[PDB]
């Protein structure tokens, strides 16, 4: 097994795409499980008034704590926010390898700080930008793992996007494939498809190429 | 009204979540639609990478004929590991279009024809590996949607975030006082406003500069 456990608001949202296709195909069978729970039934609601003001709602450390104890600390516990730690591949594969995940989902402007201490929630952001909760974020997660198991290194993890790729028709609207890629000069090929993951990625992610670099 | 044209092998993920919550509420009250275009309509869809490679190829003539099908209306995005990073600007500036429309690389690997002949702007929402652009759509949709300047409560937002100035955001706190132990800083409570600005940034950058180097060399060069 593979077992998900999702805090959230919106248990509903789950599986949701991950219902469908070769994800689904496994959860059917049994090859990782979904467990959500639903964090308005810990409401001796859910959120509150921010100390000393701000923009929306703070998930309170009470209700948030009461969910998680109800749960077994079989995994770890990850929670949905922009103050989070990038996702990356690493992680994903390191996650793929555990038995399993905790995922807490913030819907508001925060968590009650007292709580990510006392329960030691790890934040995680799958990137710069504002989602509409922490369920977006959750299924992406997800998705990441779920594809790594069972039923390898990613170029960028290099510092390198991928090459240019071709297949048939051998001329589309006047546009034929590179005539070095169907030559068998395999010296060549592996040049030309250098220099162009090279040339694309200084233009388009210069980060990427400052790693490529720095080796 | 704001339209979205997502190709895909799989319109029945859509809408899936964002037919939920606010996102859902929006599409019922017409702020946006959402049309998608099964791929397959159009056939094989994917095929040998030329001088060989790791998978299967998505064909420059499959994709033509599915974007052909309906009108160049609107910004052409591809869904793509290889693509420009997604931000929040960037969900802001297509927030401002009249549309978008999102091509859903499934099999690693697209055709650079059909990038360059109907000029698909690549987009990754990040450096991880998804089982199919389906998803990097919908976290896209959902990032835009919530933008569109019909949806309430979007009137008066915030046109930028913390993380764009370079630092997270400070630690929140809400009711009981006192949660095992330990209370809500008291500047908070003391109706000090400069205060409380003042050490809610003291702890946001030392925040970020543990966590987010990257985003701190930014909050550097600004203030310079």
């Amino acid at each position: 097994k593979f077992q998900a456990r999702v805090l959230t608001l919106y248990p509903e949202m789950f599986p949701g795409f991950l219902g469908c296709s070769l994800a689904g195909q496994a959860l059917k069978q049994g090859i990782w499980s979904l467990e959500t729970v639903q964090i308005r039934d810990f409401a001796l609601s859910v959120d509150d008034t921010p100390a000393g003001g701000g923009a929306g709602m703070v998930m309170r450390a009470d209700v948030l704590a009461a969910a998680l104890d109800s749960c077994p600390n079989d995994s770890p516990r990850l929670l949905m926010s922009p103050r989070g730690r990038l996702l990356n591949q690493a992680y994903a594969r390191s996650l793929a390898r555990s038995s399993g995940v905790t995922l807490v989902c913030g819907r508001f402007e925060g968590v009650d700080e007292r709580i990510i201490e006392a329960r030691e929630l790890e934040e995680v952001s799958i990137g710069d930008y504002i989602l509409s909760g922490g369920e977006t974020a959750a299924l992406v997660l997800l998705d990441a793992i779920v594809r790594l198991l069972p039923g390898k290194c990613e170029s960028f993890e290099n510092g390198l996007l991928e090459h240019p790729q071709y297949t048939r028709p051998a001329v589309f609207e006047g546009r034929g494939i590179p005539p070095v890629l169907t030559s068998g000069h395999h010296k060549a090929i592996a040049n030309w498809r250098q220099q162009q993951a090279e040339s694309l990625t200084r233009q388009r992610r210069p980060d990427l190429y400052a790693l490529y670099n720095k080796n």
